């Protein structure tokens, strides 16, 4: 009847109607290949809003055309993108939900034709292009791209920003010593590997005072790589720098074996939560409403992030609320249809 | 593995990918009160298309402003409506589904301010306005409105048209002797009560050669009213007149007791099907994929029409296909998410 999953959650001054969040998931549907928002996105994202998702994070959006994963990604490297994005914001908020955006750079895992960049000139695998080692100029400009992305997102009317430092992409690559072999201030030590992310958090916080997430991969799944222990100092640092919540997933820095099963990334989300004393978001194989409730109720995370579950059902919250016997607001058009 | 629910179904030359159909359900979301298509409709209808519904019938659309149920309904009484509707058609078809529209007149059950019309000047209940008995001129013009609605729907690019003669609305009111007390060619006998619908089917068929549904209420649930027996001659007539399928629901002509339970309108849909030798669509409380499969497999109907089920889940076909272990096409963006 009276559950935690469907309880409000305030981040800074922004209040989410529930703890359900849509994770960023690339839709590869910018057919115009210019980072533009499209018909697809205007159907896809508000559908989850209608289904009572409390916070919807728009897919990894490239801060530069270089930093796209693919050519068919969304972009925010130009003021021309603000209008497309502002409409998307309107269409999602109109139907109840809050909206965020994952500012992203794909680093050495970019599949865009041409030069791709990374902290060190070291490919993802045997089959991947070797990226260009970044100059201090490249670094500064990339931090600047992130700041501009944030400025644009603010102007488009987003409620939340997520700095995307996960899944083997640029920022994640600086953090992991597998990929960061630099011998200047940006590599070589725990504090140095953090600096890139740190300057991005500062750079974004200059132009944006709203709710701020950071996505991480808490484990590299590699003997010589990082583990969730390593992100505890980093999360403590993020807290001081003003990061409000940590979106805790894992993996994808280098090819690796991964044991996948229900809530397999929850203990990462909890370790960072308790040890760094910072709010976290759990993600990855959260099927039922029951399972989400246990996560929140046992202080494992503060928001449950959903992925395929919301691709499989955009109205998953209604399904979960039936399963938990909870009362939630139906759009007025579906009140009688959602017979409680 | 290999099921009937997810088998094609060709009507005239139009082939539906499966037997799933979204029933027309009024959304009361024309806030501009001018019959215009709106943001709401452009999210609502393509969401079900994305979820692999084979045929989506747009809500009861008023052929005149008088024939709206409410002021916030969709309309098709003007050529100005063609553009709004053509876009909606585009947004639904773009994402796989076929699209239809229920041409509607609300008769004496209209709640629009001003004059409402009916075959006889007899209200719905004690609490309802008394309608204006229709002149032969009124009749002709109403048939003409229906024809124009069809012409516009064709021009907007709809694949299917449904003449809405159900749920106690205008055409249904001519058919039922509860509501039709006329003593001219339009009332008094079984053949006379049919004539209004008959002239509408002819009038629509003049301007439209595509797939044509007719919605009926097979039972008035009243001792002196019609029963599904009575719609067998009428369905035989509809067949000759070129009607391709009959959308068989029931009730709502006058206030009445209704026993409601799973597939409670299926035997209506089957009687008309076998006895008139015409394709039918079953509707009303069809929860599972299992239950839909039995209907199709035992020749009870040819398409299952869905209502609240699709308000509760727009991707119900995916749910049903999991339940039946059937292979269906996911939009390319959700292929991996819909892991089969």
């Amino acid at each position: 009847m009276n559950t935690m999953l469907f309880s409000p959650y305030t981040i800074r001054g922004l209040t989410l109607k529930n703890r359900i969040v849509m994770s960023p998931m690339c839709m590869y549907s910018c057919d115009t290949k210019d980072g533009a928002v499209r018909t697809w996105h205007k159907i896809h994202y508000p559908a989850r809003a209608v289904g009572q998702v409390g916070l919807i994070i728009v897919e990894a959006t490239g801060v530069t055309p270089q930093g796209r994963i693919s050519e068919r990604d969304l972009g925010i490297w130009s003021d021309d993108h603000i209008a497309g994005l502002r409409e998307l914001v309107g269409l999602v908020k109109e139907h109840g939900a809050a909206i965020g955006i994952a500012l992203a750079h794909a680093g050495r895992k970019s599949q865009v034709p041409g030069e791709i960049i990374a902290p060190s000139a070291v490919p993802f695998d045997d089959s991947s292009p070797t990226p260009k080692e970044m100059t201090k100029a490249d670094i500064e400009e990339t931090v600047q791209a992130f700041q501009n992305g944030a400025r644009r997102a603010k102007e488009a009317g987003f409620d939340v920003i997520e700095i995307h430092a996960a899944h083997g992409f640029l920022i994640n690559e600086f953090l992991s010593p597998l990929s960061n072999r630099r011998q200047d201030e940006y590599g070589g030590s725990p504090e140095n590997r953090y600096r890139f992310l740190g300057e991005v958090i500062d750079a974004v916080r200059e132009v944006w005072d709203g709710p701020l997430f950071v996505a991480i991969s808490a484990s590299d799944y590699h003997p010589d790589g990082l583990t969730a222990k390593d992100y505890v100092p980093y999360a403590k640092r993020m807290k001081e720098q003003g990061v409000d919540l940590v979106d805790v997933s894992s993996g994808a820095i280098v090819p690796a074996r991964m044991n996948v099963y229900p809530g397999y990334q929850v203990p990462f989300a909890e370790l960072i939560r308790r040890e760094a004393d910072i709010p976290t978001g759990a993600v990855g194989l959260i099927t039922s409403g029951w399972q989400a409730e246990e996560i929140l109720q046992n202080g494992r995370a503060d928001l449950v992030f959903l992925g395929a579950e919301l691709l499989r059902n955009p109205y998953w919250p209604y399904a979960a609320a039936r399963e938990l016997g909870a009362k939630i607001s139906a759009p007025v058009q579906y009140e009688r249809g959602w017979r409680f």
